[PDB]
């Protein structure tokens, strides 16, 4: 009946966990991959110039998150009180950072930088990947529901859990099984599982 | 009635927002600022290890943007519709983006004075003022309130606005007096613009 729109490259990125909601919800919307050659002809009419966009029967919604957490809200994932949904975005946030904070680490091996490769490993990522990893390993403790917040799927489970594609990286969660385990329950979801399975591999 | 603690170090940074969603309500909550020094004593009891955590009668959360939605959602400053509200996610967005950006140019010296000097102020600062003031100037033009989302304040406006600021660069809002307006409509507030003259002076 309302007809949603999603406009972004071809490939995961920043807007997987979007299409990811969408297909929790089991909700018929309209993915749209565009090449980085096409981009510029309808650059113009995003936003802030920028993919991700969603539209909403005309409506165009920019940026990752706010996406995220504006389908997730209207679906039942972005937390069952409004305390939990406070919640699950610190995490979002959090994860966020640590995204941010292992970029640099990210290209020496993928499309850039030019540097010793284990002194970034050892003082960039894995000083990274043991604050964030074990952050989440006791979210998941105390929670005690295999879930990162109440026990329902929420976005915040599908933006860690979906981090386990960059197996670039296969020791990722060694020292942390518990961390390991959330991402297969994750994706052990029927609708994900199924949509892992059907969608597009990208190099991104 | 309920007690609120704001944690944070003794500056405006990542927590100034935070705390003018409280002075904007009129709700009162302790404000505590500990010194760089004070804070191995507190870092373990935080969610994270890291600042501002927000205590709602006992209970923690972290990250100052899930802190400021949380607040401006139950103080009515977070957008007047669910559409709206979402709206205000991006645009807050976007200036996240538009200071990540931004960072290390500001006076560089990102660590030790000796830090490279100009290549910075055009290569990558211009480019995203005129990015960003250009996309403000336009959605304030759209909008036809003075405000950047519907018709009240917002979060979103909080941001952007508090921008008028870092001040240790005269230039500003010289090509954009219509984000110059905002940024004076803002904090024309009574509560906010006895917050400005009234709050800790500090270098951050």
């Amino acid at each position: 009946m309302v007809h949603y729109k999603l406009t972004y490259f071809n490939g995961r990125g920043a807007a997987e966990i979007i299409r990811q909601v969408f297909v929790l919800a089991g909700q018929d919307y309209e993915d749209v991959r565009l090449t980085h050659e096409e981009w510029p002809k309808h650059k113009a009419s995003m936003p802030f110039g920028q993919l991700p966009v969603l539209e909403v029967d005309g409506k165009q919604l920019p940026q990752s998150v706010a996406i995220v957490r504006y389908l997730a809200r209207k679906f039942g994932y972005a937390g069952k009180s409004a305390w939990e949904e406070a919640v699950v975005d610190s995490i979002a946030d959090q994860f966020k950072d640590f995204l941010n904070e292992v970029r640099p680490y990210f290209k020496v091996l993928l499309g850039m930088d030019q540097g010793d490769l284990k002194a970034l490993e050892k003082d960039v990522f894995e000083p990274a990947r043991q604050k964030f990893f074990t952050i989440v390993t006791k979210i998941l403790k105390e929670n005690k529901t295999g879930y990162l917040v109440g026990d329902s799927l929420t976005f915040a489970d599908l933006y860690v859990a979906e981090m386990g594609f960059t197996e670039h990286y296969p020791k990722l969660y060694d020292g942390f099984p518990e961390v390991k385990a959330h991402a297969e329950k994750v994706r052990s979801n029927p609708k994900l599982k199924k949509w892992i399975e059907t969608r597009p591999a990208s190099k991104f």
